[PDB]
């Protein structure tokens, strides 16, 4: 458990943490409270793993789209800023952090991906995606490359996939339809087909991650990169003469990046709740506070009206806003992470040719919509027919495909042993045993010691 009398904050390592550290350093010699800022790898997934065990940081910075999930697991306190404080920020940023009626975080900044290009290597930037393959074949000559960006994270490839009709969840009569998923329609299919083709013809390498693309652009090896306002800082230091511009169109349609609002949540387990509120409202979300972070790594447009009034003239902020305009603010519904993971997997499996586009994307449809396997359905039909009173274990299938049907609590359940002729599973004459516990959980212990064939296999 986190201790009382300090503040532990987590932010992504691509953001201006050292800028945030100074705000906490100003906070420290003002109230007398130690603020230590960290930036763990895989933060957005690490937070729920530590939190639910009452162990996270006090405050957490991530784009708003993950917050609905956190809120549903009960990891976030609901924030209580007065009407005076709410007026200091843009209404739409508040919408982004509003979940099931309640405000669940403080909005900080509006992020959108932009096309970044090298002016010395590329006077005029391409307007269409279709002309980049033609462009890279010219840059073959001078040992340079047209375009590299993070192909590991579907945030970067989504703008292309969304362009021609692909979407996450259908919005419908003031709500998202979590079963209606635009991940393998004609539009999404086209977009990825096009991406996959850039790698086949060797215009990009499927193993290109964030820091590979970053290093390539900033040293002058590549002509373009796709990135957000945080990236700018290092590019300045590099002294590369760069432009920030509207993302290329695909099939005459604009790229549609998913816009994120950087946001700060309060750990529901954290005792230091008022102290956390004290920090964000009075120290971070201020001209000074936000300026300090922005200097370190640019935030984009900021949620605080007053300080946004300052940054507005920056042509690069304009470009961010032009792209954000073409795209959309992400939903914050708890299914967003199932969506992201689906697309993350689709893109990588296709990127490496483990799957075709259509296989990769039909899988993504499955994944994103939280749909039931055939195996799931088969197993659930095993008890539906006969009725039990009281606590029950839900049907589930274990990692060797044994179906443990819905069963009464506190009972031993007997199922046929698995065996496999090559890929073909079948059931033997022997049995495996598993207890359904008094509390409706399946026991971790599964006795397979009589399963003669599988032991031999
Ligand atoms: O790649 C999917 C990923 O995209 C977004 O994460 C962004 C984040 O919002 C940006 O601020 C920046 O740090 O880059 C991240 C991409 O690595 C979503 O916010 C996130 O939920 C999603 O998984």
């Amino acid at each position: 458990k986190i201790e009382e009398g300090k503040l532990v904050i987590w932010i992504n390592g691509d953001k201006g943490y050292n800028g945030l550290a100074e705000v906490g350093k100003k906070f420290e010699k003002d109230t007398g409270i130690k603020v230590t800022v960290e930036h763990p790898d895989k933060l957005e997934e690490k937070f729920p793993q530590v939190a639910a065990t009452g162990d996270g940081p006090d405050i957490i910075f991530w784009a708003h789209d993950r917050f609905g999930g956190y809120a549903q697991s009960g990891l976030l306190a609901e924030i209580t800023p007065d009407k005076a404080f709410q007026d200091k920020l843009y209404p739409f940023t508040w919408d982004a952090v509003r979940y099931n009626g309640k405000l669940i975080a403080y909005p900080i900044a509006v992020e959108a991906l932009s096309l970044i290009y090298n002016k010395d290597l590329l006077p005029n930037p391409p307007k269409t995606w279709e002309e980049i393959p033609a462009l890279d074949k010219e840059l073959k000559a001078k040992g340079k490359s047209a375009l590299m960006f993070n192909l590991q994270e579907p945030y970067f490839t989504w703008p292309l996939i969304a362009a021609d009709g692909g979407y996450a969840f259908k919005y419908e009569n003031g709500k998202y339809d979590i079963k209606d998923v635009g991940v393998d329609n004609a539009g999404a299919k086209a977009g990825l087909t096009f991406l996959v083709d850039l790698i086949k013809n060797k215009h990009m390498n499927a193993d290109t991650d964030y820091s590979i693309a970053e290093a390539a652009f900033n040293k002058g090896e590549t002509a373009m990169t796709i990135n957000g306002p945080w990236a700018w800082s290092n590019i300045d230091t590099s002294k590369v003469n760069y432009g920030v511009t509207v993302l290329p169109t695909f099939k005459g349609q604009p790229s549609k990046p998913f816009v994120g609002v950087l946001s700060a949540g309060i750990n529901a387990a954290s005792p230091n709740k008022e102290l956390a509120k004290e920090f964000l409202e009075n120290y971070l979300l201020t001209d000074e506070g936000l300026e300090a972070v922005n200097k370190d790594k640019p935030l984009g447009a900021v949620a605080l009206k007053s300080y946004e009034e300052e940054l507005a003239k920056d042509p690069r902020i304009a470009a961010t806003m032009e792209n954000a305009q073409k795209g959309e603010i992400m939903p914050n519904i708890p299914q967003m992470s199932a969506f992201w993971y689906a697309v993350r997997t689709a893109v990588i499996n296709a990127a490496s040719g483990r799957q075709t586009v259509d296989e990769a994307l039909k899988d993504a449809q499955t994944n994103a919509a939280a749909e039931f396997s055939l195996q799931d359905q088969h197993c659930e039909s095993l008890s539906l027919a006969s009725n039990i009173s009281g606590l029950q274990c839900n049907a589930s299938v274990d990692l060797i495909g044994t179906c443990w049907p819905r069963s009464p609590a506190g009972q031993l359940v007997v199922r046929p042993c698995p065996a496999f002729f090559y890929g073909v599973r079948y059931n033997t004459t022997n049995n495996g045993y598993r207890e359904c516990l008094a509390n409706g959980s399946w026991a971790a212990r599964v006795n397979y010691s009589e399963c003669q064939e599988i032991l031999n296999e």
